């Protein structure tokens, strides 16, 4: 479980110089009751959003850096950070999904594209970091230096083993890399690869049947960039690459599978066409699926959940969008591994004033997460996240992970180009029901634009530090402890009037210019 | 000289199927006279700035890519691009001066710092790209792997040759790079370098007395990252690095000296302390000096020019902001190698409303350049450059090179950090007389801010393409040809009314959003 | 006469190592001709104001601090600084007129008050600093301590010699100062002054007929605060105070008469009642008069000039507001000692759009000053002064002194109270024809308000440094040299288009925040 502020304070006193007290209660020391429990905050029957309340501070006995951010994404997937990139076309193709998985989150690739385009973007994510490279790019020695330059420009790899037949079943005859084609003149599409390859007699190679770690130490001490792995009959089984040891060293939080590939999610719809799409995504090695709709409690979605679970039984599935326990029930009972929570919140959205449907997002996260914990199901809080305070609030109210759109939009890894809208660098960010990119055909999104924020690799550690410092002022050692304090009634809340929201902001200053983080 | 639009058109006709005409004039064909000559434009005796006139289009017989942008900076320095970074604290330290020299321009490092700080920033520029590295980092084999990690942390160089003294006056015992320290655990500051160095029996080395091209080919075919150069007694004379062959390939315009180091300029003032400062800068290998002032026609500046030309007679000197021929005369006669032109123009200025002094910048560039060409002296047009049209206008009016402040400010290579003030990503940009960074002490600058523009290496090729397309539309094959057409009276101009400046902008559109450049 | 930039440069060359040239011209060296002469700038026959032109920079061979700002106010009055405070009720009563005279300018007290109020404000200016105090506060010994406190609260003078009769026509019996009444409790209005005065046997005194300097040395070595001056029969002739030696040390520019009193001016109108008002002002010891009217070329003003000159022939008179040489003629011919120049310029003014009359102020200063110098008459440039650049321009065009309203308004010495208008400290500033203060009775001014600027004693040295630095970039060693360069054609001007005025200011910065001066 977790240890109370009174228990922690009592323990820190017992570690220093400064009786019948244990017999009166014991462990349950006196704390004066102040603020509201989450049960009491939401018993009000009013629509509260992240701006309408505050979390009261606790007792601190740890540094903010010791705060554990480990989170369940689904019944079976754990991420080292609570952060998810939202499956939108102006947010997340492979560049974003790689950057999020490296920083210890995940991305879900968007589906405003062909099945083959989406499966190729998933395949680009899964190939970025590797244990054994088991389907390497291979060439026959009868190819040309111009074919190595073409391969480098088509895939992006220079380290190409050369086997007789030209596949990973033939016999190894050499390797080509950058430093044996890099200096070559315009005689590229004439010089045969046998003229440039480092020949198989020169190679450091390892016998096939070595663990990844044994092979890593062999590669590591060889001082080479590639190590070929070869069976008894001297045939190319796999390669490994020293840049993947560097990627490991460079990114200590990265979300990886057992093959040391980055985790990737993808979106699909609930149409009959989405089954073929799902077949290609599972061939591409996708780790988790979001089903993707305004209103997830439907016969169409409940059918698609049952199909995915009958066909790919090891695959993880997240339920659509829900905002009530009555919606969450039918999807949990259909057998989803997580739920996405939010309807009409989201910076680009107009669904509440178009459809009349939605819910205030603080209430929705609390009500759906409180229902879902009864079955062990994780919640994603989706949309309305404008600040690190909204992330800490979403997590404190019972969300396991937080999904962001506009906060990750106009980073360098978000799709498209900047275009300098109106005296500001200012990138495009749209919404998936925008009618800008998809019978009267009603819009539910608004095609806006967002200020430049630079790289995800510089912006996500600012989110992580803000979440850890928020947990420290609360007195929570981890996100699991934070949610345990909330369901126990130890975590206390205060409501805000309008003037309380105003005094929480910046007041009657003339000029105002905050710098977010400095490194 | 150059060939005229009539001559070019007549030659293009002679190349195709489509008499006594040559005898009437010959070569000088009829063109109807339209617009003004530059001498007529400025004979008006009104203060014209870059917005108050236009250049009329010519005859096109070449592609916008064939346009030669080569420019004289001084009597003896030529740059492959007309572009200079202004010596200001919020614009140009070594990161900017490296980026500008790589893209074929130059930077002048600012002097709002100590003599040792400025000479160290010059030394960082000169060390970034190298022919023979003659003063490499060297260690003795009695040093420890923790010293190599410290040398990487302090200097930035992974590849350290090892000699028995630990200096380049000694026999080479081997080499240490990253791939023989990169995997090491916390036993770094105990393990000796003799346990990790690739010994001199394993090395590829070349005999001292090779040319740089011979040494390049030896290094290149060796496939190693370093080649040590050694004398007859096996002592380390120099090293070369394949990193510099890559830098060369990657940056085809880069402004370099005979030692293959980047060119760097620096600023100094006209005080007695600037004599010592100049000595450190010349020890650091500075290529050119700006004497830096609001008003360069002074006894103090004319003394400093004579001092520099007596003490360092091979150093290049630029005269320090003149706007009249009468000012330019005394500095040209004192023996400067170029002039900086502009006074109280420049985005951060208040000099004209504080001092009453200045001149309108189109007029000043024309008057000073037309006087300076009589003596063969190049002009830098400085300040007021808001657009690529202002660059093309400055160059057409007789400037050899253009110096920019605010246009290069708030790039990634400009000094300082971004601070997200008011829904805009901004960087700090001030002016050198701004009283925010330096007797009543009057201000001449204003401490503003500028919006983010990303990297110089992405923004300067936009300037280059805009300058070449501007030349193509004019009908000029090079910037020398453009200035030759101007002094000959072939290049034609039109004055603009206020309404003409309005119709040259964007009109009564409701929304408006231009993408500057795409690829 | 002045010495030319060519002559100065040639002299600086003769001071260092760096023939027939003197014979070709001699002293008149070659300078390339650039810009316009003032004669040529105004020959254009368009209305130029201070914003429509610039002064071209010269040759510098002195530091900006060597610049002499000495100026003629009238035919017979000289001030150590060109600066005058404008006779308006929101600008100049005695506090402002003292502060301006101390910083080496002058103030003219306003006449929107009673004759006795104006003469009392003049008397407050004249009493602030003193040589011999010839009419001191004197009390008789039959008086109380309560009388000494009432005198201190009615005049402000704590040091009171005690003579028998209680007037200067009597024997001295002691002195009372603050230090021998300050500790007394509230039993004040009982105790006789003979109980508290330092008696005449204890006093250091000097014999009548000592010069002011001899008396200064006696007071100085005595270490006392006062020195009484006494005749041979031991009667009180005068006192002097060490406070005035401190004031003298503290204000080295202060505008003083031969009795070491500050200079003061006053306004009067041209009604019959102004004849009585003038008699009180001359009894108060006023130094100079303004005749204060929108249009000074009137039969009423020419009558009042002849009256003042026939009655008070030693008094200095400034003719009213003129903008043409044809107006200036009839007032110079009536016998004025200076002229005020400007009509409809002035920040609070509406005369041009109400009356159709006025003139552009650059043209008016030039045309009136060029006419007035033929007779040796000084010009005051009045109104439209927004910057130190406008002061330098007005002086360069031929004004001897500059008179300011809105620039001195909302200082601490300007009349009235601050009242914090709209989130800014913001004081009132009205105009004298404003109908806010005073048959349809037409308004000619606009009852506005101005930002706080602190003390005149902190703001006028900023003006002085700005004027001196402006003269230095022009190459003028004094204001007389600046006007000599202008009438000779050595001083050169450039006109400004609209875009030229725009590039002289601050450009497309996002934020902008200049600090005027730092001390
Ligand atoms: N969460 C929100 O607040 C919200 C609101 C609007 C849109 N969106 C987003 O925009 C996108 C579009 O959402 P959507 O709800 O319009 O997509 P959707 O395809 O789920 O629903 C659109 C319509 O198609 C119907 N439909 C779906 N599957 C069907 C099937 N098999 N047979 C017949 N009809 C079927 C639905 O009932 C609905 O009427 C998604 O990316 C979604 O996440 C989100
Ligand atoms: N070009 C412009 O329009 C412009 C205008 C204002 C300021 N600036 C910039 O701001 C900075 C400061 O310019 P500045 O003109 O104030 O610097 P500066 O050092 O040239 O001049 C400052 C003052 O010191 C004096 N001075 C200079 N050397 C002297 C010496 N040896 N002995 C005595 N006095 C001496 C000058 O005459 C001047 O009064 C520079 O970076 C300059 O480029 C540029
Ligand atoms: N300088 C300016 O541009 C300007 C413009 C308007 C007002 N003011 C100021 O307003 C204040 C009021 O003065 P004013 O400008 O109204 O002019 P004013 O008070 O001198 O005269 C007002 C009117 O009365 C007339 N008048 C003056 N003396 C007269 C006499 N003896 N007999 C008969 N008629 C006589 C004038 O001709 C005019 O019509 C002054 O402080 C003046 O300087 C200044
Ligand atoms: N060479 C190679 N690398 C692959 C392949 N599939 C994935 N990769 C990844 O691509 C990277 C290797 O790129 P290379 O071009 O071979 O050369 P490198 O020096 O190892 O990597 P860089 O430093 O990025 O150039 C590693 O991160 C591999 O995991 C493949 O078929 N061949
Ligand atoms: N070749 C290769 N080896 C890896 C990779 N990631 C981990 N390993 C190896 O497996 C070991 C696993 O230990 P860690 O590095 O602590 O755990 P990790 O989660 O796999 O990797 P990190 O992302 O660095 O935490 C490493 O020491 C490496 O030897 C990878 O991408 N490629
Ligand atoms: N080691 C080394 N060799 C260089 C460097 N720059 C040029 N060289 C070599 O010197 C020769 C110069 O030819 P270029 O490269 O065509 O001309 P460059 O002006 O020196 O370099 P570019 O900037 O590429 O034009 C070639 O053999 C280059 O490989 C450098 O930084 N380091
Ligand atoms: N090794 C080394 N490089 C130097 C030195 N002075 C300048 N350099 C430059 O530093 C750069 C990188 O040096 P290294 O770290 O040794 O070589 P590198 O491994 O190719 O550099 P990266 O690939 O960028 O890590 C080259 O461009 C050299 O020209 C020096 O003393 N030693
Ligand atoms: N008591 C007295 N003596 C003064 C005063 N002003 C000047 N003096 C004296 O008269 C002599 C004048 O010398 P300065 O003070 O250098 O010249 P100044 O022109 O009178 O005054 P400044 O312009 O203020 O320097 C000195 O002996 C002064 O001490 C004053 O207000 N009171
Ligand atoms: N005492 C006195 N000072 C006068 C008189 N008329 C003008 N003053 C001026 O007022 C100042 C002297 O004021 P005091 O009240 O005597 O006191 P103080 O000696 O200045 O001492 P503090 O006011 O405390 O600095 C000097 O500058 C005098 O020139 C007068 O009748 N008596
Ligand atoms: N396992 C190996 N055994 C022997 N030689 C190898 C092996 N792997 C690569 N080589 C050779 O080593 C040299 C360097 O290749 P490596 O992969 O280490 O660097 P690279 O990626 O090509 O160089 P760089 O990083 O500078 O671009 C090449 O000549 C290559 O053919
Ligand atoms: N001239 C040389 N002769 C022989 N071996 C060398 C030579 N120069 C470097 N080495 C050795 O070759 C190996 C690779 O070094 P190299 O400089 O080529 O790559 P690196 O820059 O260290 O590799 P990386 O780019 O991956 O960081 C190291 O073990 C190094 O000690
Ligand atoms: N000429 C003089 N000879 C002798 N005593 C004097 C003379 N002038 C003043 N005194 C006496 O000297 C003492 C100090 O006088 P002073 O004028 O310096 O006092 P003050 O101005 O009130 O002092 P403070 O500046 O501290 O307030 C008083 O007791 C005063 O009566
Ligand atoms: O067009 C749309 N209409 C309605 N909701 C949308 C639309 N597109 C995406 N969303 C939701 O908006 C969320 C992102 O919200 P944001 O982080 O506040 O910008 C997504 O994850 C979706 O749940
Ligand atoms: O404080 C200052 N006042 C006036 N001119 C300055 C100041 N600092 C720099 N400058 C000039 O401003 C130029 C840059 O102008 P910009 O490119 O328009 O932003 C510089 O190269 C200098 O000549
Ligand atoms: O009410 C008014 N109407 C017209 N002109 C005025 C009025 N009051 C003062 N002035 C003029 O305005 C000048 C001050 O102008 P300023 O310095 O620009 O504010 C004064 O010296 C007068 O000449």
């Amino acid at each position: 479980g977790h240890e109370t502020a009174a228990q922690r304070y009592s323990a820190r006193l017992l570690q220093a110089g400064y009786m019948a007290d244990y017999l009166i209660s014991g462990g349950t020391g006196y704390v004066p009751e102040d603020g509201l429990t989450a049960q009491q905050l939401f018993a009000s029957a009013d629509g509260l959003t992240y701006n309408d309340f505050l979390i009261l501070p606790g007792f601190i006995d740890f540094i903010a850096d010791e705060v554990d951010l480990t989170s369940a994404l689904t019944r079976k997937i754990t991420l080292k950070t609570p952060l998810i990139s939202s499956p939108m076309d102006t947010v997340t193709e492979a560049d974003m999904a790689i950057a999020m998985a490296l920083m210890g989150g995940i991305g879900f690739i968007h589906h405003n594209c062909t099945p083959e385009f989406q499966a190729n973007e998933v395949r680009k994510v899964k190939k970025f970091e590797q244990g054994f490279i088991t389907d390497p790019v291979v060439l026959s020695p009868s190819h040309t230096v111009g074919d190595v330059l073409e391969a480098k420009m088509r895939h992006g790899f220079s380290g190409i083993p050369i086997t007789e037949t030209g596949t990973m079943g033939s016999k190894l005859v050499g390797i080509v890399t950058s430093r044996d084609i890099d200096f070559l003149a315009e005689k590229d599409h004439t010089t045969l690869l046998s003229e440039v390859m480092t020949p198989r007699i020169e190679l450091v190679v390892a016998p096939a049947g070595v663990t990844l770690k044994e092979a890593n130490e062999i590669l590591q001490r060889s001082k080479k960039g590639k190590l070929p792995i070869v069976n008894d009959c001297d045939e190319l089984v796999a390669i490994i690459a020293r840049t993947d040891l560097k990627k490991n060293r460079d990114y200590p939080l990265a979300s990886k599978d057992s093959q040391k590939q980055l985790l990737c999610g993808a979106a699909v719809g609930t149409r009959e066409d989405d089954k073929y799409r799902l077949d290609l995504l599972t061939q591409a090695g996708v780790d988790v699926i979001v089903l993707d709709s305004s209103q997830g409690n439907s016969v169409y979605q409940i059918a698609m959940v049952h199909y995915i679970k009958q066909k790919y039984p090891h695959l993880q599935v997240i339920g659509g969008n829900v905002v009530t326990a009555a919606q969450a029930k039918n999807l949990i009972d259909a057998g989803v591994d997580g739920l996405r929570v939010g309807m009409g919140c989201g910076s680009i959205c107009i669904t509440q004033e178009v459809m009349a449907c939605g819910r205030p997002q603080g209430t929705a996260v609390y009500k759906v997460a409180e229902y879902a914990r009864r079955f062990g199901v994780p919640i994603i809080a989706d949309g309305g996240i404008q600040t690190v305070g909204h992330v800490v609030k979403a997590l404190a109210l019972g969300a396991s992970t937080v999904m962001m759109g506009s906060l990750l939009a106009a980073t360098t890894e978000a799709p498209g180009e900047y275009f300098f809208s109106d005296g500001v660098r200012l990138k495009k960010y749209r919404g998936m029901g925008s009618l800008d990119a998809m019978k009267v055909k009603i819009a539910q999104g608004v095609s806006g634009s967002i200020q430049d924020k630079g790289s995800i690799q510089k912006f996500v550690p600012y989110l992580i530090a803000g979440i850890q410092h928020g947990c420290q002022d609360i007195g929570a050692r981890s996100l699991s402890v934070l949610r345990s304090m909330m369901y126990s009634g130890e975590l206390k809340f205060e409501k805000r009037t309008m003037s309380a929201q105003i005094e929480g902001g910046v007041h009657g200053l003339h000029s105002y210019t905050f710098l977010p983080f400095t490194k």
